[PDB]
């Protein structure tokens, strides 16, 4: 089962803070594995059951899935203090890593978590599962080629017009805020319309206007871009295509 008893966790150092609390990494000892090291994420008013509730749903939720760039789930302490223990991502969440890995990473590479993180929404689309919360900062680096979705959850400045206006969120809602993440990753890791009042960023929408074609982004990218930005849901494309679409970009780029 799910439950871990708290005598086989080592806490150690911590790594993050979280909506709920800080998030440590550990040790987790099992019999089938004597030293897994593992990532702790803490509530910090989880006595408050309302709080309880909504922290640990975030576990029940990452126990339907399974793929290989989504984070998985090993287990919950439910007694107090409560306890998320999943796997550890070593370097960390993307945004930071983008940020500090600047001038390291190469095009083909940043293209490689692009194409990743959409086999990852291809997949959960494919469960009919909508995600809201699509951001660079919501992502994890489990080396240097390979990133994992690290959570499932305002930030108006990546939705789509329809959730702002209608607080609808859709399969075509996250298309539109994933085309949002590429450009955050082709920009490493600065966060969109920076300086620029929420209010002010729908009308500019309205308005037609979009993020600027980063530097150093190929053509191809900010046109598959852009067509996640349709203002209409239903001209979106699906991520089964972004999927393929990225994958050609990626084979070409290899090629240089
Ligand atoms: O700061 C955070 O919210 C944060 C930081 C790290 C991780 C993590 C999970 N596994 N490996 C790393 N999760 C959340």
């Amino acid at each position: 089962d799910y439950e871990i008893q708290r005598e086989r966790i080592e806490l150690g150092r911590c790594i993050g803070e979280g909506q709920f609390g800080d998030v440590h990494q550990g040790i987790y000892m099992s019999p089938e594995n004597p030293a897994l090291a593992v990532a702790i994420k803490t509530c910090k008013n989880c006595t408050s059951d309302s709080v309880r509730e909504k922290f640990l749903q975030e576990a029940l939720t990452m126990r339907q899935f399974d793929h290989p760039h989504i984070v998985k789930l090993i287990g919950v302490i439910t007694e107090n203090p409560v306890w998320i223990i999943m796997e550890l991502c070593t370097l960390g969440e993307l945004r930071s890593f983008l940020q500090v890995r600047k001038y390291s990473l190469d095009l083909a590479s940043l293209i490689l978590y692009a194409y990743q993180l959409s086999t990852a929404l291809a997949y959960l689309e494919s469960k009919r599962f909508v995600h809201r919360d699509i951001a660079a900062r919501n992502v994890l680096v489990s080396s240097n080629d390979c990133v994992k979705l690290g959570d499932f959850g305002l930030p108006i400045k990546w939705m789509a017009p329809e959730s702002i206006n209608f607080r609808r969120f859709t399969s075509a809602s996250d298309v539109w805020m994933f085309g949002v993440c590429m450009w955050e990753i082709l920009m490493h890791g600065v966060k969109p319309f920076q300086g620029v009042k929420n209010n002010d960023v729908i009308g500019r929408i309205e308005n037609g206007e979009r993020l600027p074609m980063p530097p150093n982004c190929p053509p191809t990218l900010y046109s598959l871009m852009t067509k996640c930005w349709a203002y209409d849901p239903s001209r979106r494309p699906r991520f089964t295509e972004l999927k393929a679409q990225l994958s050609t970009i990626l084979e070409e780029e290899k090629a240089q």
